[PDB]
């Protein structure tokens, strides 16, 4: 049986992927880049703050100075951080709280594998920190998704092999990272975005311990 579940945060535990989208779009438009729509934003889900900014700049073949790049990343984060101050336990997605409880009862380890430096703050907002056996710190993991490093680190932090872990993700980059870590991915979202070659569920109510067992058995 699987021995750990490795959680992305944004778009898996709560609806903060939507907040990142809105904040990146606002930044892009301030600098005259209008191509950050929902479709393009699929390329920003799960990706580090700077790699995200650079994708936006490349989208438009725009070059800014090193000083401006730093200011832009900070500008978007400062906005995003204001946007999430009122997140609360009521914003936890359906199924997630009960899944965490059920995993702990069954002695299955729980680790965070989020790109976000805002992860710990959000878990505190949602009264979820106590469910987590570890948080892989993305500042300590240089390689962003789609590299597997953050999932490998999350598994290591709870003493479980990636091959005996499930990863939960809402993003293209993160699904690839899970695959390359050896863990088993279960995506949440639309097949048109996330593919048809792994298990994809349409919303997080589907993330029950019963279903994770169903998938693990196959
Ligand atoms: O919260 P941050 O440190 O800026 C890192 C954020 O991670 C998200 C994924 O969890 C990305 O979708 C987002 O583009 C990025 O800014
Ligand atoms: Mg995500």
């Amino acid at each position: 049986m699987f021995k750990a579940v490795l959680f992305d945060l944004d778009g898996v535990i709560t609806d903060t992927a939507e907040y990142h989208f809105r904040a990146w779009k606002a930044l892009a438009e301030e600098i005259g880049i209008n191509g950050v729509d929902r479709q393009f934003n699929e390329q920003l889900k799960g990706v580090s703050r700077e790699d995200s900014l650079q994708k936006i700049l490349d989208l438009a073949d725009k070059k800014v100075s090193a000083e401006e790049f730093k200011e832009l990343a900070k500008r978007k984060n400062d906005n995003y951080v204001k946007m999430i101050q009122d997140v609360s336990p009521a914003d936890v997605y359906p199924g997630i709280l009960q899944l965490l409880k059920d995993l702990r009862s069954n002695k299955i380890k729980i680790a965070l594998a989020s790109a976000s430096k805002n992860g710990p703050f959000l878990l505190e907002r949602m009264n979820l920190t106590g469910y987590f056996d570890a948080i892989a710190d993305p500042a300590e993991v240089a390689a962003s998704k789609p590299a597997p490093d953050i999932f490998i680190a999350a598994a290591h932090a709870v003493g479980v092999a990636p091959s005996e872990s499930i990863g939960l993700e809402d993003s293209q980059a993160g699904i690839q990272a899970i695959k390359d870590s050896g863990a088993l991915p279960i995506g949440v979202g639309r097949p048109e975005d996330l593919g048809d070659d792994i298990v994809i569920v349409p919303d997080t109510s589907h993330y029950t311990l019963e279903f994770l067992k169903e998938v693990w058995l196959q």
